[PDB]
């Protein structure tokens, strides 16, 4: 049996996610609201139970999925592709049936399935057996004879949307579209990833920033800001010479030949007294022509597609 | 011979389902007319045994069959793909043996099966075991050598018809097309699923909005009404500033300056003591731009070369 | 000691079956001739030991085997692939090792197994411990070391005789297509399905029925004839009026204003004392309109195949 | 004291009845006749045959064979299907293998027949390696043995399927021989044999047309052609109406209506033996030769080429 | 079923592409040697690729990461992870991360993630959505603990990588084909305690002769020319006496004091073996062809052009 | 399910591959004859791989290594660990090695060793294999392990990387098929000369030993199948002998041999020709491809 269970919470908060308010708007009335205030729901007024989230990778996806899960106060079960895929030849479903089961058993309560794309396709006969059997369980399953749909809520997410099928896009009924983030939203991300670390600019060098930056997603950010963070470690470890500067003691790396430049590596220095010099825009502008962006624009096209007619 | 079963108690009545009055004429004349006049079918005349539904995705198949759960009066079974298919190798298939045994242990009665495409196909021979031996106990089990026919009714419903096997296309004798709805249906669904919600409009503009709604779903239906039933809540959790109106303190959403305007936010008011916003024809025009159509038109292409050759 | 016998009294006669004159021939001369003639087969002159019949679904090779049941006055066994699959590993060999063995055992009898397409196909090695151990127990025991291949016969049934291996195909020794149904048979069927409700036409006007119904199958007659006697039902029990005609009152549906015409519904009419008006021509005709022929037609290509050759 | 269910009656086929074969014939006379009749030329370096296989299409004329090796036995006859080997829980799968080996030794002089030995065989991954390789392991060992027992026993294998039969089975059965269609002699021959008793209409060139009529047909087919043939005259019987007498006392046939003697009437009114049925005649055979087309197919023989081809 | 060792391969052992040492010896030997400064916004690395042509000593490097990481150092080829059946194809990858995670900190390598990529188009269907997609979540998702493992990815072919996949191993390095002192380094390594003959400008004649090779080209010629002199024994006819008591050496028919016999004729010990000297080692290098290829290095360079 | 045995093969007793022979004399034999010669860093072969076509007898050319080297041969037969045993596997991996470990100077024979990978269960067997093939160093000296395989290219290489040594065991040429025609016939009763043997290797080009044993026993038979089908018995010559004879010759009584007395008979004498009709009813067994597939694998890991 050994009832397939997973369910943890990490820390993320609200703020954290940056822009696309409405499906800020969305989560916190289809997950907040419901908890929160249960006597509006009632009767003919119901939550909804099915919301699909899609689009290029790293536009915060699976990221606005770990802020629900922090700020869920609810059972917030979660299952990839591994568990619900088994050896012999029941169990493969069986568990599929006892996942919505006991969902239901822990209601209130919110199901994330990340990247369903590896369960639809029912056009062709490729992929038959799994898809057939498993993606009717899900469709049968989800809603059916008997299922309570009320409770749980079934949150999908993907990459590829036309190649879902319209029976479980129809299952998803309420979807949203989630593209790069623009001006503001990746000023809003520059001036969260910056974090504790002391920097040097204002709000307007990171408009100037997200100015330059047309056209990223968040990995993007996230990767042009931990460059920005990794140029001083390359500065200290870096080359031959150090100096003291100034609680006792404390070395940075400088150039060959300098005021008080010692000759030495940091293995030579001692715990803490080493300077790590600030972060830096020199930072931004090499962490900028370190990267290339991953997205493609004729996929966005397509996501501009199904997004223009379904979005 | 360890029996695993179920049963239901679902709640759904006649006048919900708008349109379909073939569908409801055949299930009426083999439910309610089998029950209420057994007397009528004698010798000659005999009750209908397979009963086939299909079309596209939420034009109302399944709430059919809760619609004959509810009024069946009788030992209403219901299967899905998961049951039948068992581990080992025996039991996927005397299971199916013991479940039309005991159905004709329980006449009369009624057997629903929801997307039996996932036990049909055995042109190929991809799904080998278990499509030739639990459809060939489907087939043999459902009519065979010393079956009791009599009796039990077999609703059968799927998306894809044109992947179900010709014999089980026979063993289902009377198939039904159910087509995407029209004006009228359309606007009794409108009036149904507003229910006790105090709305604002008309009949005709009722009419107004199914001509709006040209080619939807009965689940788009019911997400459009849905998101018409969260306006209210987006009013009042909207900006700064509720208002009483009118059994003791009542108030609702007003803008920033009003008759009686006081500054505060939902979560400031006291349970119930929240007045909600009546419906309104804008909600329900922002929920028609809200929501494309859900189905295609090239699966309506083959649903009308399957339905102008065998519907 | 296993002993999962199983065997019954279904009532069809012979003359119930329209056409398939080579089949009525070959069993009356494989189940009536030995029976009633046991002298003529001695020596070299011995009864056939393996039947098979074939063809699209629904020309009536079930019915047939019905037929022979009824018209048996032998210990008819009958099995699907449900008693012959077991558990463990090796009940399923044994059972099929003690259902020839008993059927020896009440000797003359007759074994009737419906869609051996579950059980051969060893070509590949798919479905492979159940194809080989269970169709190696069918080929040995069917006639092997030390069996008394005298006395029992089997009678095998299909829609898929190709996927049928030539070994099992040799050992059905004598085989037999069963066509659509032709112009005759079909006026044979319908003035049998009639019965014995007061019909309207005549002999050349179910001439007019076949000629209009040009290849359907015998379940495709089956409801026609079936909708043929549910349109009085529809008509006694539609609008609002019925009358008395003529054993103590006896009222049917009538239109709007007639000689007698009170206002009710069928709901308001006595137990029995209600009669529907009698089975007309164009109730046949609205169900001829009603349903398409089931088969299709390449499929009929291969079964010209395999009839052409092995028929 | 875990025994099984063997053969003891013998079913009474002659070996004049099987055609072809000679191959076959030869290798079973020289493994049975030759061992009891001459003992004493089979000592020290010249030893009998311990594997002999036979194969083919199905329908050639292999069990049948098996047949008269079991009436003209005059030895413990036993066989065994795949069934009786496979036991239920863990253990008795292999014992009563050792045990069938065994109590064959213990009734020497004697014969073991193996049926469909791809059934015994066959792996393809860990559900096919377990409870089946334990069993085959077993059968490897115990037909090792022909340096432990040399003299004694033999096993004849049989099966329609030779190359999904492992190749170490193939080299346990070590004298193999393909059992091929049979020409036109052969079915002339079964032909002269299946009619039996039968009073016939026909000469030996008269069966030679037939088997020239009936290029590439199995012993099924013939035995089926003769089976129809035999009922032709019953069906002459049931049909129509009229029969007439002719030559102990009264005996009736079917003739045309209107005849020397036609009365009218149906099999029915007529007594108890005083019946005569068609003599067989050529049409009724020709009829029964447009009845059925061949059973098996040529791209099966094509394998069985490819087999015998190579391994035969 | 799960690999694990403790190699003993050190940064010295490993001679070449000091760039690839040094990113390694921060992203490993940094968490190591200063893991204070790794605390809020400043994260180590979590996805870190290698990739070029074959045999250039990737899975050396890692097991040099091994050996100066002192962690649970996980590697797995694809053969551990290849589809025989349907689904423990996908619950070992789930066990090795779930494991991993459990011997925490530590190191997972992969080598040849070329065999689990490539979503583009539908062949490779079941396998390739339903493995790498588990890659994809499981390596992080949801609530992965994407800190402590390290995903080590190894390849040849990273254009067939697809780009998530690219983006998941975050910093990924381009091992070219190394030079003329690291050969000479790996040549005066992997000749080891045997008595050679040559110098070390003999080995830059070595490494001169022998233009762009792989570290296996390397280790199989220093295999052959540890075959060299003992073939030269195990051949032919005719030894001579030198100089402890009698000493014989293989020479060509007809020499001074050249008995005619076989290396078996000759008593224990008292054999001279030939000088071990280069003519054999030339001799080895006009023996093997270059494997590799440079159309496939062009398009190494394209990649590397554009994403190195 | 392990075999053990001190076997009694000579060099001499195996036809020809003389090839083999003396990389195996070389590689174990001298190691085992001057031990003196492996102090230090200088370590004897422990892993050779034997690899070609099937019934080239591999096995008994490792017996003949064992009885040269004067070592207890331990053998099995890798299908069977694979197939038969399965869940005892590891077991009997372990065992095998610790045999040969208590009773060294030993040979490990393993069969077959490419069937020890794929058609997680014998995943095991793999793993088992190579920790105790690293037994070397634990318990380096002593020990030897010799596999064979017909199907190189299909052997885990990580399997075949720890088999140091490779030699390829080639099909019998010419003479090696002369002295297994020899061999095969022994002592039998029959007329050959050196010629014909040499005719006969000559006329088997591309046969195996398997190959040239079952024509042997064919042949063997030829006089007792005369006999026993004899037909026309002349007399030649202890009281009366009759063999057969073509119809019309000095002395052709017309009879069957059911005709003729119980021992009076006189069967037929073995000849050269004979085996020719027997070479003639038994094609080879290895497909000529074979020669290249294995010769890929000498060029690609010899
Ligand atoms: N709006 C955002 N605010 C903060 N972090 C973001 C945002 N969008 C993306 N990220 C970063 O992206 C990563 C998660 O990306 P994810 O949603 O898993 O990609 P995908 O959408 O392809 O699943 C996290 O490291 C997170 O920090
Ligand atoms: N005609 C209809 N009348 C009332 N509700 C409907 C109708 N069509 C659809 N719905 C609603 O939409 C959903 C889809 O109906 P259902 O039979 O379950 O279709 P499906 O199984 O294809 O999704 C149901 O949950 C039901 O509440
Ligand atoms: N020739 C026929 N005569 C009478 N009824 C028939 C005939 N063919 C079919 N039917 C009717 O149609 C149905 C289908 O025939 P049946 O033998 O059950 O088909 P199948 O062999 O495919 O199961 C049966 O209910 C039978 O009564
Ligand atoms: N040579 C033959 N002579 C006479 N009858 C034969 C011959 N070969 C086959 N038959 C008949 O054909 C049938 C098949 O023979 P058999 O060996 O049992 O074949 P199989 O087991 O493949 O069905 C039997 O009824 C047998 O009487
Ligand atoms: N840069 C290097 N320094 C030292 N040895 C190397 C180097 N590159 C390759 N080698 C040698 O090559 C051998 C095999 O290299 P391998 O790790 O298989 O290459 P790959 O990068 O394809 O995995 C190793 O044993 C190693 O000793
Ligand atoms: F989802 Be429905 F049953 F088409
Ligand atoms: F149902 Be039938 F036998 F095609
Ligand atoms: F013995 Be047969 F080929 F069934
Ligand atoms: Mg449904
Ligand atoms: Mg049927
Ligand atoms: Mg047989």
């Amino acid at each position: 049996l050994s009832s397939a269970i997973l369910s943890e919470k990490p820390n993320v908060k609200w703020e954290d996610v940056a822009g696309l308010e409405g499906a800020k708007e969305a989560l916190k009335e289809a997950v907040i609201l419901p908890v929160k205030f249960p006597h509006l729901f009632k009767g003919n007024r119901k939550p909804t139970s099915g919301i699909l989230l899609y689009g290029p990778p790293g536009t915060g996806k699976s990221y606005l999925a770990k802020a629900v899960a922090t700020e869920a106060n609810s059972t917030f079960f979660s299952v990839s592709s591994s568990d619900l895929v088994s050896k012999w030849m029941g169990e493969s479903e069986k568990l599929v049936k006892q996942l919505f089961a006991m969902a239901r058993e822990n209601k209130p309560s919110i199901i994330f399935i990340d990247e369903v794309d590896a369960l639809t396709g029912t056009r062709g006969e490729g992929e038959s057996e799994a898809s057939r059997r498993i993606k009717t369980e899900l469709l049968v399953q989800m809603n059916g004879v008997g299922n309570d749909s009320q409770g749980v809520l079934v949150l999908g997410a993907t990459n590829i949307p036309w190649q879902l099928d319209s029976a479980i896009r129809r299952r998803f009924e309420r979807r949203i579209y989630i593209p790069l983030p623009d001006l503001a939203a990746r000023t809003t991300m520059f001036e969260i990833n910056v974090g504790d670390t002391p920097c040097v600019l204002t709000k307007e060098d990171y408009r100037t920033l997200g100015a330059m930056t047309e056209g990223y997603s968040g990995s993007d950010i996230a990767v042009v800001v931990k460059d920005a963070l990794m140029q001083p470690i390359r500065k200290i470890q870096s080359a031959t010479h150090f100096k003291d500067v100034s609680e006792t003691r404390k070395l940075t790396p400088c150039s060959p030949g300098d005021d008080g430049a010692i000759e030495m590596s940091w293995t030579d220095i001692e715990a803490d007294e080493l300077k790590e010099p600030d972060l830096t825009i020199k930072d931004f502008l090499k962490a900028i022509k370190s990267t290339r962006p991953t997205v493609n624009e004729d996929d966005l096209l397509k996501q501009e597609q199904f997004t223009r007619d379904f979005g």
